[PDB]
């Protein structure tokens, strides 16, 4: 009714700030890129050209020039190797490993068995999920003081679900949502999924997100 | 707001930043590897077949020039870039001059014409040079504010103004500076009271 009309409106303004902030982003990069890969790539222009001119007039210098070109091609693509490494993102496969290591070295038993694991989930969600995960684990090896920790990750419905439970005690007060907690929620929620918790026996984190 | 705000910020930031890396690799990858290949192949045929070699290098120049342009168009549109470069340029010159550079980004510019940005850059650089030329001051305050419609640099130095009473000789950056701001319908003023003080103004647009 009235509530539907005013949600449509609320979505329109969200999106509007979206496009704007994404733009400002396109930019930080515009400066870095231009600097580096721009001087270099203009130089590639010039040596290309100059090489073509000297092919006959002087095939020696021509060659030497092409040597320098290939050099700068390669290293430039190397710069973007160093660049799409960033925000390329971690895949859970990797985050699970990381955490198995952190839990072992925490003095804690890591309970797992690969259960109905994920396919054709957006790479992005994979990053977020990776994050919340790492944070949850840290919280546990920070306060729970549990000695064992169960975890499963399943493709339920059209929605993916991690669950991370620890036998320790939840050291938090009644409203310590002050911190990777508010962080976690804020996140999943923005991805239109959910985060839930139970301090019944130790601490239990259910993260959910849309997949299929 | 402290965090709902700039947390959802930094998250759409990362949303599209992953998208942006997939586009780098996609576009400039394919392209730049192809540049590798044609470079190489060109070197091989320089003699065996200098014709094909040339043709290959033509296609190379095309691509190298082309890749920069997509990024470049965004850069031309973007504002505040000229001033930032100038600040970096002058901070360096002042440091290396033996001089303290006083600054704090104060109500800095948005949607000023790119042109005015260049002019202002200029007068600025010239002002600085004059200081590190004659003022022999040891510290130098500078601010750049968006005052109402009009933008204003102010560049002050504690040294002494070595100039005579009417040192505004043409072809010197003084007559040059005025000539300029004034042609842009803004203004230039100075005070030799304590050291030297330059107020540049111009229209924001
Ligand atoms: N798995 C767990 N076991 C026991 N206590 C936990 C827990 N997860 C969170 N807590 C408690 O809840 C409170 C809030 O945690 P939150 O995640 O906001 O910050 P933190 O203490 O984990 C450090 P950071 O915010 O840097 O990760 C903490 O005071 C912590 O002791
Ligand atoms: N900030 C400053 N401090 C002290 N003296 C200054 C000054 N700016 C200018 N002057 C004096 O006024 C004169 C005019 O300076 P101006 O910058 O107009 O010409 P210039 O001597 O720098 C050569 P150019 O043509 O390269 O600018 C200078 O010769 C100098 O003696
Ligand atoms: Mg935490
Ligand atoms: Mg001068």
């Amino acid at each position: 009714k009235e509530r539907e009309r005013l949600e449509e409106k609320l979505e329109d303004a969200n999106e509007r700030i979206a496009e704007l902030v994404k733009l400002e982003e396109r930019q930080r990069i515009a400066r870095d890129l231009h600097d580096t890969l721009g001087q270099k790539l203009s130089l590639i222009g010039l040596k290309s050209d100059l090489a073509r001119k000297l092919i006959y007039k002087d095939p020696e210098q021509a060659a030497r020039e092409l040597k320098s070109v290939q050099q700068t091609a390669r290293t430039s693509l190397n710069e973007v190797r160093k660049i799409v490494s960033s925000m390329k993102g971690i895949r859970l496969k990797d985050e699970l490993i990381n955490i198995k290591q952190i839990l072992e070295a925490a003095d804690i038993m890591f309970i797992y068995e690969e259960e109905k694991w994920p396919e054709n989930i957006s790479l992005l969600n994979e990053n977020i999920l990776s994050m919340c995960l790492k944070e949850a684990v840290t919280n546990v090896v920070k306060h729970s003081q549990a000695k064992t920790c169960r975890v499963d990750i399943q493709q339920l419905w059209k929605e993916v679900v991690i669950t991370v439970s620890d036998d320790g005690t939840f050291k938090g007060e009644e409203n310590s949502f002050s911190h990777g907690l508010l962080g976690m929620r804020e996140r999943l929620e923005f991805a239109n999924g959910s985060l839930h918790i139970d301090t019944e026996n130790g601490t239990k984190l259910t993260m959910a997100i849309p997949n299929n």
